[PDB]
């Protein structure tokens, strides 16, 4: 009925605000990105630190996993993304296109493709073993916050701080689908759910959104946390309960129940703004970062 959470590790070692942080999907991993320029690597479930991984010229907004654990992918404001084999730190591909600051990032399904969203407006789709520009999608009209491919890899849903969030045909290019309520805020986050068929939706108006996208109807939504600036990730936990998990603008994770909508837990902890969460894919694991003032990772642990 409702999760117990416990801080488990504080993990140290960015110089700036965290930006991002993600599981590998084989459970192994926590990547965290970070205004500092750097990626690191930590144990997902002793929080022990592995290793940095450097390159960008600028600071980084976002990291993410290929399917199989092997590659990472960044977004920088040096306006790249960059491609990384995690075992050696390599980086195999510079991805060079994008006019302004890269935001946002992640892989298709099938890791041989990656979708990135920028301040200059468009969402790029791009081939992993050449690291070339595949398609520039002229997507939005104000900075792209998050991108994101669903189940099979067939579509792409992007945001904006223009207010919108839309789908994408992978293959096509063309916008199947805009999505907006009754007021316009600035969209900060939007991803598919694990099953493929809602969007969970983040807005500045300190709340969240669960769409189904099929019908453009908006089922659930989910509030009491504070989120009127910042690009905050908000994730799906399905390992125990079925839980939505948030950072929050007064320094706290938000737990709430997926069906009821009701706040079942409250982590406390941080000093800053909680800007990203992130949920283990086999174990009752919550990783949470926070900003400059904080600068620290922590993992929770629940019995359910
Ligand atoms: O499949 S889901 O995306 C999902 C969400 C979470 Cl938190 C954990 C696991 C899964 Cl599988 N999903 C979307 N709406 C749902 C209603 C009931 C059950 C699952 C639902």
């Amino acid at each position: 009925v409702k999760p117990n959470y416990a801080l488990k590790f504080t993990l140290a070692g960015h110089t700036k605000a965290v930006s991002s942080v993600k599981f590998s999907p084989n459970g192994e991993w926590l990547a965290s990105s970070s205004a500092d320029k750097l990626i690191k690597i930590w144990g997902a479930y002793d929080g022990k630190f592995e290793k940095t991984i450097s390159g960008h010229k600028l600071g980084i907004s976002d990291v993410a996993w290929s399917s199989d654990s092997n590659l990472l992918v960044s977004a920088s404001d040096d306006k790249t993304l960059k491609i990384w084999d995690v075992s050696s730190g390599k980086c195999l591909k510079t991805l060079k296109g994008h006019s302004n600051y890269v935001f946002c990032c992640n892989f298709n399904p099938q890791s041989n493709l990656i979708v990135s969203g920028s301040f200059d407006e468009s969402v790029r789709i791009w081939d992993v073993k050449t690291g070339k520009c595949l398609k520039t999608l002229p997507a939005h009209s104000d900075p792209v916050s998050a991108v994101h491919f669903n189940r099979d890899g067939s579509l792409i849903v992007s945001s904006s701080y223009d207010g919108l969030c839309r789908i994408w045909d992978t293959a096509s290019g063309q916008c199947l689908k805009t999505l907006i309520d009754d007021d316009n805020p600035p969209v900060s986050f939007v991803k598919f759910s694990p099953n493929g068929k809602y969007i969970l939706a983040a807005t500045l108006d300190n709340t969240l959104k669960l769409w189904d996208y099929s019908k453009g109807k908006c089922l659930k939504t989910y509030t009491g946390h504070k989120n009127e600036k910042y690009c905050i990730f908000a994730n799906f936990s399905v390992t125990g309960g079925k839980w939505i998990v948030s950072g929050s603008e007064d320094n706290l994770v938000y737990i709430w129940n997926l069906q009821t909508k009701e706040i079942v837990q409250k982590l406390q902890g941080h000093t800053d703004v909680v800007i990203s969460t992130a949920c283990h894919p086999t174990e009752n694991i919550i990783a949470s970062a926070a900003l400059e003032n904080d600068k620290t990772i922590k993992l929770w642990k629940s019995d359910c």
